[PDB]
């Protein structure tokens, strides 16, 4: 009975990993390049490069690839996050505003850059996917709730990450 | 400078009130009846009656108006929530699953019944609205961010509610 609030927690972690995995595959399907491992996707979206590319994918008229800061992430891999990376997240936000995705789904720059609330970012990706799909601008995102598994260590890691 | 994290907080509350107002009007537009005041909408969705009605509106195959418990909410007005109201929320959930709304957006029964996380409910309504609109089953939800105002007292009440 007391272990219920300890197993339900395991479930949340698992479900979030599935949603992450789904976001990862869909972005890859759209971008045509590999994204970091599902287990490291959150940290891998922080510099906003992938998001800005996603923006270019559906709203090219608003997000030019040549104007993305550290497009190859060489700077990021080398020194880490830089204040200028924030512009990338903003380009993505502008991309979504251009195509009509309702703002209630938008995360704040800090939510992704300072990783204050990455889940909010994932949820937005998912909503953007549903919106893009209905406009016939991107493939449908997958649903992997039960077809995908993760090691006990990964669920455990995600669990503690979703708490403290 | 210290009042920034106290004004930004005011903004969040305001934004949420706008989202609630938008969900309220859209549901009314779909249902053809009045819903409680935007300021009391959250508490007013707890018994799931309006949600089940929303369910019947887009998936009558799954939700029969006659199988909604306390459809007139007479029980509710008399005595508060009753365990049997939980079924209404569940009918709404089944409605969404039937039309194919991605599960990532679904709140848990407890989130709305025990009011553990009503915002999750509101965000789901918005995703549902976006989806239903693309299916041509319902009118488009409005964007009221700037067009609408609330009293200071209301912004304030919502603010403290969104914290402790």
């Amino acid at each position: 009975a007391e272990e219920m609030d300890e197993r339900r927690r395991q479930n949340v972690a698992y479900e979030y990993l599935c949603h992450l995995e789904e976001a990862k595959r869909w972005m890859e399907a759209c971008l045509g390049e590999d994204l970091p491992p599902t287990t490291e996707l959150e940290e891998g979206l922080r510099n906003g490069v992938y998001l800005a590319k996603l923006g270019n994918f559906f709203s090219p008229k608003v997000v030019s690839l040549k104007k993305i800061y550290d497009r190859e992430q060489t700077r990021y891999k080398a020194t880490g996050l830089h204040f200028r990376h924030t512009d990338n997240v903003i380009q993505w936000l502008n991309a979504m505003d251009e195509i009509g995705l309702p703002k209630i789904f938008y995360p704040e720059t800090t939510d992704i850059y300072d990783r204050k609330n990455m889940p909010r970012c994932i949820y937005c990706i998912h909503a953007l996917s549903l919106y893009l799909f209905k406009l016939g601008l991107a493939p449908q995102i997958q649903d992997l709730y039960g077809k995908v598994d993760f090691t006990e260590e990964e669920i455990n890691n995600m669990k503690t990450e979703l708490e403290k």
